[PDB]
């Protein structure tokens, strides 16, 4: 051990440390500076950036031996605090740079380091700095972060006043549609919002820390578990196995379709008879620290009989493949789509037909914050779980039978969280921590490392797809045929539903009167399927939007004009036979057209012999809602202090549940003149907030926004004074009148798609957009650079533009990853950010352009649709279409790795 | 467990706590708010004061179940921080209220609570508030704290500007003699100085926490130790016993006098064959937490044979008493005093003689911070100990043979500390933590609770005394006889030396030509003797200063005039035959006289039938130095940045080592124009600071101040430019000239007192003072209230008036305790602050008056003497003399408990 006397955030510290200890652990654990965020733990994400003697360093890869006596360290807590914000922190708030906020401290500390060395950077300088310092963001697409640095720099330089970093209220007092900052931004930019790992450090001494004993093969029969060496190891309390589970030890899919061949009870909590994928949790070590639990987990011995594993859909779907879940066929679900007339004769007599085989793979969510949860037995006898769940009520019912609790005896709460992008539509750690809390009686905390986040959370499910179009010479679509095979890994939850998305979205955007197709879901031993932003559309629309360009090429038609010819107009129906609710695609195409033509001309002019430029187009469409007559609930409550609490379970991945609540409520409450800072939101809690539903399917703004609207309208009615005006809280209480008022809303016009035909009216609101990608391909290396992305977006009406702009930039950036670099195929190689192709800042162009072409929705609150998944529906199709524009080669199977492009260029 | 969402220092906290947990532990351990200081843990000291929903509460006695959802909590960290001080914090700094600083956060938070309820308090209101809220201070005597509250209130009230709370530099730029604030004040008042327990919370995960297995009888032979149940308990690493000690397992007294009958090796580190006092450490449990270590220590079983214990000096000194240390007589040392002619004939022929039997007891130091230390093995192979040692070099040599290390392989460091008042002149926990660090190889931390602080740290040693005077009718002293018996408990360290203090100080202040006396030191089974501020003078001078009043009464002379007649004047010698170095007692008496006469007249006027007022006088004298030719060393170093570091081992109990260094160096460096903020001090460290010696004997200002002066003079010489002016650092380094310069100083005129006669010249500088106490006795109850204290003080020259004023107020307050309420006699009843008679604010008058009558010392730096122990030399004699003035009764045996006074009143 050594004494080191240093200065931390301006205060001399008399530190006692191990020279080998990591600076991140010293700062977080010894000094309580949990504003130093840790994600990857491998020097790849920048979340743990600190200033050490004038240099920006990653604290997770800096050992204390590198910190000299008299060193100066700055963390986010030294940059500024809530009543004392630095210009960078104010700028982050103003520009909406904190979505989940998990990267915000590290970017802000890194940016201070930049500005202390280069006071007036160019945008390019800012991007180069964040590239060099590995500052990674999965939410924002980087552009808002660069905007904030530039604004802060201008203030620090005396070029503009610091007051201009503070939001100015619009003259009408309307925050709906404005850039009003989100309520959580200040806590995020100051490192004073505690995420799950932060909470773990601040739990009491009695808390047990868990480590998973995980399968290191993909498929096996389990013979036994020997915990004896582990029990003797330092700090070890006990080891938990399936024998300690008090219920069924299975998670239920809950809404398993009747025509699914499986019962939906296939997923274990702790493996008992079998390993179904690499990473499966077989046991939990409980210890006094994460480090001691992990060390002991390595010594737990699992005796198993390895079985042949099926590592892709086609392999598992083979007629003679062995059943992974004995008694259920590996191909456990099929969804037909049968619209209009038989397609065979139409293809036979059409002027033109095209066909393609396409593949979109096992995209990894890669939030900067790895999964984390905790649980405890309450003083009331209930089991409480605090996790990254984005569907607290959903998960309660998915896990309660398995853990052996009645629903009223379990409470799920959503912690502040550092992104999910859908993986938290699935249970991950909730049942594990519940079992351990119940077994021990003690609080328990489980933190996944980044390799566990990659290997042992769910993934986008790969689809193998064949799609065909028949058309007239003038480009009019006549018919489509489609076939898709969905590799869902071993756990069925929502896999049938995902497969149904192919019936809804392959070919969406156009009038297609005659469709015949079939989707099939297959269990495999690769990673189980969890929702990933777009949930079936990125697969579906990659196929159909690439195929539209192939059709245009075969006709000798411009691909934007081919889309214009076929795009939804009044009278048309979508693939499920439903009329669209608005018709904005022609408007968007007309507004894009001159920008597209200019981009084509630029690409021609700026191409060289070696660096070929191209432009690609695609359309995107997706529903806002869960299928059928989805619903939500909110409670609007006047508090004694005159503030209003809007109670919901709107789960915040980081997309903006807070600002969606406040902005929607503000608009609904305008007749009573309620200031936005007087409106409070509630963190999701199954005991004390209504069942607003999960934050999946780009649904909350529509469903919960409408419920908030209705609740607020009902509160206005409850407060109305006879003769005009409104009663105060005191007046209502004096009259024994209610002050907490419910509102509900249901998408009553919606119907579920039919099991035989696929037809129905599954959503009452959709999101519509048109993408343009501009790319350069180095034809010597096959490397593609995306130089610009544009999204024409119809969101109906914006609740908050900082929120929607950010959602779109983030989705576009994930689209660039999906197109060019990302996968989770190799269990070890793809288990790091860099290994799996995470997009760092230079991969994302500074030119991300949005044009709102908003057509108010009949059923949306104040006309709003959702936004969340729109920007990931098909940006990757536009990008691949741009590669084809540039070079003549079409990549059919994502991602477009350089060697793959090269092989195609040279063929 | 329960979730509680509250606001702490203005920031919303999502807390997870046990409802039974103490708020102090939650704040310190879970939230890292180590500015919430914990001392007593029993609700008696206020150090842990926090604001909870507008009320000031003691966090150590507030369980989390009392903290509601939505509560607001403020700790010192929320009051203000170093670059953002609250008016209360600025006022504390300006008024010198932070000496050790351990109480400062709690007083400041409590004071904010006061001012938030009463914006313009009277001084009386402030005192009532601190009484009610149990805010205890052992250093300051409270008056500076009240001063600071009043000043802050005036600023908060808009009555004066906040800039007036900032120190204004004197026009001459001289900080010597000024009220310049001490360097450590800001850290103290913001809770950002880490004391030993604070450091323990910030040590790494590998650190083992210790608990002592202690004797629960006063005397025994040990048969065995059974650790088997303890080893099975939660978090337990191991149990350490004498078998794990690698050296002699004894602490050496190091300077044991040759005529001591014992070898000075009597004290064990871990008891092996015997228990010698209640509390003796027999074993150490090492565990993952203090709580788990303590729980397991309760289960360690010690098999012993209890022996009859001798619980007082007279009991142990009986001719037939059994030897506590077999082979050494319990009366192990005698010191004669033989000055001038045989006293028997002089007593026989004197006009007047008086005699008394007096007792001063086992006063407990009662710092607000209980003892704490830690140790570790360095990366360099050495064992490092960080403790409350106020003699780091001394303790190294006292413990190294016992722990089994050569001196170069052990390093002792003084942590910031919350007071000692001398108990840390002894080793307490240093050898214990060293043994455990060496045995385990791991860092170890040991925190005493308050009962352990009381029972198992050393104490003022009781003296049973008989003193006699012979005098002429005109009051001229002719002769003195003296006998004293010193109860030193079982451990001999410095007990012989303490006994020699009786030869030096009984009767000090007056010319006494003929003295015959004998002191004896006796081992007992009550608590071992450690220095307590005054170290023999409070005992000695209680006897002689009470006896002077008895002589005055017998002569019918005024007691101030009797002292005036006999006080040192040129030609006189002190009891050891040495000439005083200055002669300030007549000056001080002459300046006090009219104040004394006015006080007498007030007492007569304001007395009532039931409440009798009186006035008492005493003189105090004490040396500044260790006996003989004491010495010190300092290094003055010009740093590259132009600051100057003055390297010393001046140990800071809280008295002001920091400001003594800076002020002395500033004065010495004036020719070079060095600003005070450019002068740095060093925390004591045996490896990297010179052997400046211990902070005992009121010596550091004289010894180390002179060494600092000499070092700085030598640095000036090293920097002098030919032709005038001074070279910069860069110029000196360019010329390869030295920049770190040594200075040494020795008290060359001093000699040790003779073993046969007691004569010598033990100190070259003394401190001189005259006390006046004003009291009221309720004759129905026997309760005494001290209404005022005055000290006339000759300190030569003041280094810093905030420091000296504070030292005097603190010593006067300890004198009130010693006179009226304090003891450690009952092992259990006296093991709490309240039980042992700690003086809370209402016991200490607001009227504490100092008059400096400074006579520059020939050998002091810039003429300075010490101050530390002067104010505790005889204030308790003045108080008892005042009780006699008021009521006619004399208390001979301290303390003057109400029942004791009543019995005397009614006899
Ligand atoms: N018009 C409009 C719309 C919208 N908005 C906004 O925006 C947001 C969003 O919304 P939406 O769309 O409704 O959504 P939500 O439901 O809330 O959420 C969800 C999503 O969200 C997204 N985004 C995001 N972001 C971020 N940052 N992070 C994340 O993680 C995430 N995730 C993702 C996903 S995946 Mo799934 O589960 O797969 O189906 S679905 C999803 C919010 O804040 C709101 O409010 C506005 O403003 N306006
Ligand atoms: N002239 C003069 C003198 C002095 N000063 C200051 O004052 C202080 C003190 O000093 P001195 O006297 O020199 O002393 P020191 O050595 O440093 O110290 C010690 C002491 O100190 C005291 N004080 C105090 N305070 C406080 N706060 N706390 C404490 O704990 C204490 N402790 C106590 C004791 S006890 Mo023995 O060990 O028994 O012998 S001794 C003693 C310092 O700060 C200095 O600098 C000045 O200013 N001036
Ligand atoms: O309410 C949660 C849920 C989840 C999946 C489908 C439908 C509803
Ligand atoms: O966005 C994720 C999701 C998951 C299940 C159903 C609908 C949406
Ligand atoms: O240097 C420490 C010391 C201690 C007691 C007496 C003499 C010196
Ligand atoms: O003030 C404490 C002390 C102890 C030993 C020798 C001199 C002084
Ligand atoms: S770079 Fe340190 S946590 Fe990712
Ligand atoms: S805001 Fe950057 S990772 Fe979420
Ligand atoms: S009153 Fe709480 S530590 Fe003393
Ligand atoms: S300053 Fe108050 S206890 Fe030391
Ligand atoms: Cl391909
Ligand atoms: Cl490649
Ligand atoms: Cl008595
Ligand atoms: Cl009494
Ligand atoms: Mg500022
Ligand atoms: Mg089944
Ligand atoms: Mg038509
Ligand atoms: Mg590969
Ligand atoms: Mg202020
Ligand atoms: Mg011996
Ligand atoms: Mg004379
Ligand atoms: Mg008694």
């Amino acid at each position: 051990m050594i004494q080191k006397v240093i200065t931390v955030n301006g205060i001399e510290q008399n530190l006692f440390v191990d020279a080998e200890a990591l600076l991140s652990d010293v700062l977080r654990q010894q000094l309580g500076l949990t504003g130093v965020k840790v994600g990857c733990e491998q020097g790849q994400c920048g979340a743990c950036s600190v200033i050490l003697d004038g240099k920006v360093v990653r604290a997770c890869v800096t050992k204390m031996k590198r910190v000299a006596d008299g060193a100066q360290i700055t963390t986010i807590e030294g940059v500024g605090q809530p009543e004392n914000l630095h210009p960078l922190q104010k700028a982050w708030v103003l520009h909406g740079g904190a979505q989940c906020g998990f990267c915000s401290p590290g970017f802000i500390v890194s940016a201070k380091g930049l500005l202390d060395t280069n006071a007036d950077p160019s945008r390019e300088d800012v991007r180069d700095w964040f590239q060099k310092h590995r500052n990674a963001c999965r939410c924002t697409g980087y552009k808002p972060l660069v905007d904030a640095v530039m604004d802060a720099a201008a203030v620090i330089n005396g070029k503009k006043p610091e007051t201009d970093l503070e939001f100015k209220m619009p003259a009408d007092g309307r925050i709906w549609g404005s850039k009003y900052p989100r309520p959580t931004a200040v806590a995020k930019v100051t490192g004073t919002l505690d995420y799950g790992a932060d909470l773990g450090l601040k739990m009491p001494a009695g808390t047990l820390h868990l480590a998973m004993v995980q399968a290191k093969v993909s498929h096996a029969n389990i013979k036994g578990i020997d915990t004896s060496e582990a029990l003797t190891m330092p700090g070890v309390h006990s080891v938990i196995t399936h024998k300690d589970v008090k219920g069924k030890n299975r998670i239920t899919g809950l809404i398993t379709f009747p025509t699914n061949k499986g019962d939906g009870w296939d997923r274990p909590i702790l493996c008992d008879e079998k390993v179904f994928q690499y990473g499966d949790c077989i046991a939990l070590v409980c210890a006094d620290s994460e480090a001691n639990a992990r060390a002991a987990a390595e010594k737990v011995k699992v005796d198993l009989e390895e079985l042949p594993a099926y590592m892709s859909g086609p392999a598992a779907a083979a007629e003679d493949a062995i059943e992974i879940h004995p008694g259920t066929p590996n191909v456990y679900f099929e969804q037909p789509i049968v619209k209009g007339e038989d397609t065979g004769p139409i293809f036979a007599s059409a002027d033109v037909t095209v066909e393609g085989d396409f593949y979109v793979g096992r995209q990894p969510h890669m939030p900067i914050e790895p999964d984390v949860a905790f649980a405890y037995m309450g003083d009331d006898g209930k089991c409480y779980i605090h996790s990254k769940s984005i569907g607290v009520h959903l998960h309660l019912y998915m896990i309660a039978p398995g853990v052996g609790l009645e629903p009223d005896q379990l409470v799920l709460v959503a912690n502040p969280m550092g992104g999910t992008f859908g993986y938290k539509f699935s249970p991950t750690s909730e049942a594990l921590v519940a079992v351990a809390a119940m077994a021990t009686g003690r609080p328990v905390h489980l933190r996944y490392n980044y390799q566990q986040q990659q290997q042992y959370t769910g993934k986008r499910s790969p689809w193998e797809m064949n799609v065909k179009f028949a058309a007239k010479k003038d480009g009019t679509l006549l018919a489509m045929e489609s076939d898709w095979l969905v590799d869902h890994g071993p756990y069925s939850e929502f896999g049938d539903l995902l497969t149904l998305r192919g019936a809804q979205f392959i070919g969406a955007g156009y009038n297609i009167p005659n469709i015949r197709g079939l989707g099939r879901t297959v269990a495999t031993n690769h990673v189980w399927g969890s929702a990933f932003r777009g949930y079936g559309a990125p697969q579906s629309m990659f196929a159909s939007e690439c195929l539209m360009d192939m059709l245009a090429e075969k006709l000798g038609m411009d691909p934007l004009e081919l889309r214009y010819k076929n795009a939804y107009r009044p009278g048309d129906t979508n693939p499920t036979g439903q009329e669209p609710e608005v018709f904005s695609l022609p408007d968007m195409i007309d507004q894009l057209r001159p920008k597209y033509q200019a981009a084509l001309e630029k690409a021609q002019k700026e191409s060289t012999a070696t660096h070929k430029k191209g432009v690609g187009i695609s359309i995107g469409v997706y529903g806002s809602g869960l299928d059928g007559p989805d619903a939500s609930e909110a409670w609007a409550e006047l508090n004694a202090d005159g503030t209003i609490t809007v109670h919901t379970a709107w789960e915040d991945h980081g997309q903006g549940a807070d600002i969606g609540c406040v902005g929607t409520a503000h608009e609904a409450l305008r007749p009573m003149g309620v200031a936005p800072e007087k409106i409070k939101f509630t963190w999701p809690n199954t005991a004390t907030t209504p069942n607003s539903g999960p934050s999946g399917g780009s649904r909350q703004q529509v469903m919960t926004g409408n419920a908030i609207r209705v609740a607020c309208e009902n509160l206005l009615k409850a407060c109305e004074k006879p003769g005009g005006g409104y009663y105060t809280y005191d007046e209502l209480k004096a009259a024994d009148k209610p002050t907490k008022i419910t509102g509900n809303w249901t998408a009553s016009g919606a119907t579920h798609c039919d099991a035989v035909t696929g037809l129905g009216k599954p959503f009452v609101v959709y999101m519509y957009g048109v993408f343009m990608a501009e790319v350069t391909v180095d034809v010597a290396t096959g490397q593609t650079t995306v130089d610009g992305m544009t999204l024409m977006a119809d969101l109906g009406s914006l609740c908050n533009q900082l929120a929607t702009d950010g959602q779109i930039y983030g989705g576009l950036a994930q689209g660039i990853g999906l197109a060019l670099s990302e996968d989770f195929e190799d269990i070890k190689k793809h288990a790091t950010l860099v290994g799996a192709g995470f997009p760092f800042i230079k991969q994302i162009p500074d030119k991300l352009d949005i044009v709102y072409v908003n057509h108010p929705r009949p059923d949306g609150p104040f006309g709003a649709s959702g936004v969340g998944e729109l920007p990931l529906t098909s940006p990757h199709a536009a990008i691949i279409n741009a590669i084809k524009s540039a070079t003549g080669v079409r990549i059919y199977r994502l991602p477009a790795y350089p060697e793959k492009v090269l092989e195609a260029l040279k063929a």
